[PDB]
DNA sequence: CCTGACTCC
DNA sequence: ATAGGAGTCAGG
């Protein structure tokens, strides 16, 4: 039902100046993964190529790297990175159907061509899972079946490009795609392929010592409990705490007794076993995830880890980071923070440079809500996190520890994003009336924010979606539900998404501007990581002075708001030291 | 495969 | 019922 050539060699007609291109990588983690097949669809016909054929043909390789030869793809970053691992540069990607579908509606969870195609009632392609199978049954099918699938995917991209661009234009999102997300994709591809170097000697020594410490805490816990049990089974743990030791039950979940850190912290006055358990579970997570799990994904020959930044996943426009997640490396406790000493520059005499947007979503909220007082606070370069700390812990500015500020930061974001009096009371261990009064006072200090939150909820109910500064969208079809719980959750999404998503838009634009300023000054400095509102680079030590000016300035100027943007920055020999 | 832990923004 | 957005882990 669809004609195509199963080609034995590369012909000139396959190398047109516009094409849909499929470079198929079936492994979920595309780093150093097999390319199983190629398809090309263009004005001259539909072609399947074996990867041995195409990728060793010098003309096809040249065409791939020719920016003036334009390609329409789905998940071009997967292709771009897989090719880099095969020693080949991919340029000229002018349309990415994955990113287009993502901007139109992030809730569709589009993660294959078929699922994008569904959005325009296009049915002439199968889901990837139907062709490859799942789990231990997953396999590349016979060549004629594989070839048809890949050609059908390229034909779908070829046919769907205009319908998608048209819809993006109608939503005023086409610039978001072509000027922001697509260029960002190429930058993320570079960062992923570069990787981050790990000091495995230091990481292994930390793990050996951690295992000893864990053994000691484990035995103390068994002593306090009067018996051995699996501390990592909330179930067995629940029996020890709430049945054997008869501690109060402060919370249940659908499977039994809660032992969350929130709960255990509240039980600390009753038995010393609870603080030990909290510490054990922290140390246990460092072991399982940031030592052992990390070492499992280190590429042994180069000592590098290569994350994947998922650019079409979150509902607000943030990125996420997988295998490993390098956006949740410990920082808040010194014990955990030492893991960062194992993240080092990739060359001798280079350093790590880290830059973080100050009070980012508060600044964004001040702009969007046009709250006079909040705007005024940022024009005076106040620190709203430190101020809230002073207020809660009734201490002076000088007496506010970095830890009280972290706690106050949670209070600030919690309040603006709809925390209840119950929730704040449980967090601060104050009565509910006092919590309610604290929130009352807070919105009296920031009345524009209060009005803005009331109004964005109403707007969402009327339109069925909310939007960000650069026209990102999130639909909220639950926002008129008769069910209180369902409706309330959607209401809080309406409060949060525009602010978090607008901050995501800002850092994304900052990465594009920054990458261009680095390349034009021919600096060796390059991006390693994005951590939501932070950028991490490495550079020769001689470039530090330049970066100290360039990076904060580019980040601060990415967008112009009604309040200043401000960036904190540091550098050092390891990620730990870049503080 | 899901739940509930710990980790971050 | 009770700020929002994420990923990985061991045990269920
Ligand atoms: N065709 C368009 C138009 C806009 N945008 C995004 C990127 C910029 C942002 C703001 O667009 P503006 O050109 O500034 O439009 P405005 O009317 O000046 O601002 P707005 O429409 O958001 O009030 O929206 C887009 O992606 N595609
Ligand atoms: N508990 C938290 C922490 C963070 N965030 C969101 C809002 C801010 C954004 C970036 O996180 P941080 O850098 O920790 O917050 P910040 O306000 O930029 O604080 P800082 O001035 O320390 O950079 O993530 C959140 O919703 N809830
Ligand atoms: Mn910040």
């Amino acid at each position: 039902k669809m004609a195509f050539t199963l080609a034995d060699r590369v012909t000139e007609e396959m190398l047109a100046d516009k094409a849909a291109l499929v470079v198929e990588v079936v492994e979920e983690n595309y780093h150093d993964a097999p390319i199983v097949g190629i398809a090309v669809v263009n004005e001259h016909g539909r072609f399947f190529l074996r990867p041995e054929t195409a990728l060793a043909d010098p003309q096809f390789v040249a065409w791939l790297g020719d920016e003036t030869k334009k390609k329409s793809m789905f998940d071009s970053k997967r292709a771009a990175v897989a090719l880099k691992w095969k020693g080949i540069e991919l340029c000229g990607v002018s349309f990415d159907l994955l990113l287009a579908a993502y901007l139109l509606d992030p809730a569709q969870g589009v993660d294959d061509v078929a699922a994008a195609a569904k959005m325009k009632q296009y049915e002439a392609v199968r889901p990837d899972e139907a062709v490859y199978g799942k789990g231990a049954k997953r396999a590349v099918p016979d060549e004629p079946v594989l070839a048809e699938h890949l050609v059908r995917k390229a034909a779908a991209i070829w046919e769907l490009e205009r319908p998608f661009l048209d819809e993006l234009r109608r939503n005023e999102q086409d610039r978001l795609l072509v000027e922001l997300e697509q260029p960002l994709s190429s930058i993320l591809a570079e960062m992923e392929f570069a990787g981050v170097k790990v000091d495995t000697k230091r990481l292994e020594q930390m793990g050996k010592e951690l295992a000893e410490q864990l053994g000691t805490v484990e035995q103390r816990i068994y002593e306090l409990a009067g018996q051995e049990f699996n501390i990592n089974s909330p179930k067995q743990l629940g029996v020890i705490l709430f049945e054997k030791l008869q501690l109060p039950v402060l919370k249940k979940t659908k499977t039994g007794y809660s032992t969350s850190a929130d709960v255990l912290e509240k039980l600390a006055p009753y038995h010393e076993i609870v603080e030990n358990i909290l510490h054990y579970r922290q140390l246990g997570k460092l072991q399982s995830t940031y030592i052992e799990g990390l070492l499992k994904v280190v590429r042994p020959a180069t000592k590098k880890v290569h994350t994947i930044f998922n650019q079409a996943l979150t509902q607000t426009g943030r990125l996420s980071s997988t295998e490993p997640n390098l956006q949740n490396i410990p920082i808040r406790l010194e014990e955990g923070r030492k893991i960062r000493q194992a993240f080092v520059p990739s060359e001798s005499d280079w350093l790590i440079f880290a830059a973080d947007y100050s009070q980012i979503e508060l600044r964004v909220l001040a702009h969007i809500a046009e709250d006079d007082n909040l705007m005024e606070a940022f024009r005076r370069d106040l620190d709203i996190h430190t101020k809230t700390a002073m207020d809660i812990f009734q201490v002076s500015e000088d007496e506010v520890t970095p830890n009280m500020r972290r706690q106050a930061k949670a209070v600030n974001y919690g309040i603006v994003y709809g925390i209840s009096d119950y929730g704040l009371a449980q967090n601060l261990n104050i009565s509910r009336k006092e919590a309610a009064e604290f929130i009352e006072r807070y919105f009296e200090s920031f009345p524009g924010v209060k009005r803005y939150m009331e109004n964005i909820v109403q707007e969402a109910k009327q339109k069925g979606y909310v939007t960000t500064l650069l026209h990102r969208r999130r639909y909220l079809p639950d926002i008129t539900s008769r069910n209180f719980n369902v409706r309330s959750f959607a209401e809080r999404m309406a409060m949060n998404t525009p602010i978090q998503g607008s901050a995501a838009d800002i850092i994304k634009k900052a990465m594009i501007d920054l990458n261009a300023r680095l390349k034009e000054e021919r600096l060796q400095a390059h991006l390693l990581l994005q951590v939501h509102d932070e950028l991490i680079l490495e550079a020769p030590k001689e470039e530090m002075e330049r970066l100290c000016r360039l990076v904060p300035e580019v980040m601060e100027q990415a967008v112009t708001l009604r309040v200043p943007l401000k960036v904190d920055y540091h550098y050092g020999s390891t990620w730990y030291d870049a503080k």
